[PDB]
């Protein structure tokens, strides 16, 4: 689990969104595994607006933050799962790192701010849903 709290927005994995998230919906995209809902309180996270390919992510199944090198956001085939049919997921970045299903939502960050959240994994890989192109998260 986990979310990004920027401005009056809560960014979560679409597959982990709550009923309250759907009832306060701003935007969602199944092809990216992202959903954004509105919040009453202002958050403290800042979104990175950069080209970093190195950063640090939080792994809840280890209670640890790990430094990683990650690929540029791309269209990657993601196997049918209990959350989606077999499909290509867009804006996904891969790295070598430990992950388990409940690690989704952990933040990946660089020196500029939050880069994305854990969305996929297995066999010593971890995939992150990028948010750096979502410029509207910085306004309204
Ligand atoms: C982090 C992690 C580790 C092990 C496994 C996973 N699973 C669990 C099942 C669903 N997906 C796919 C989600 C999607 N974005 O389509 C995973 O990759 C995640
Ligand atoms: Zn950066």
């Amino acid at each position: 689990s986990g979310a990004i709290y920027v401005g009056n927005y809560r960014v979560v994995n679409r597959h982990l969104a709550t009923h309250n998230d759907w009832a306060n919906l701003v935007w969602e995209d199944s092809s990216r595994d992202l959903l954004v809902s509105s919040t009453t309180a202002q958050g403290c996270d800042t979104i990175a607006r950069c080209d970093c390919q190195t950063g640090v992510y939080y792994c809840s199944s280890r209670r640890k933050h790990y430094p990683v090198s990650f690929s540029k956001p791309s269209l990657i085939f993601v196997e049918a799962s209990e959350y989606y049919p077999a499909r290509y997921q867009s804006h996904l970045m891969l790295a070598v790192g430990h992950s388990e299903p409940g690690d989704c939502g952990g933040i990946l960050r660089c020196q500029h701010g939050v880069v994305g959240i854990v969305s996929t994994g297995g066999n010593g890989l971890v995939g992150f849903a990028d948010v750096r192109d979502l410029l509207w998260l910085d306004e309204e």
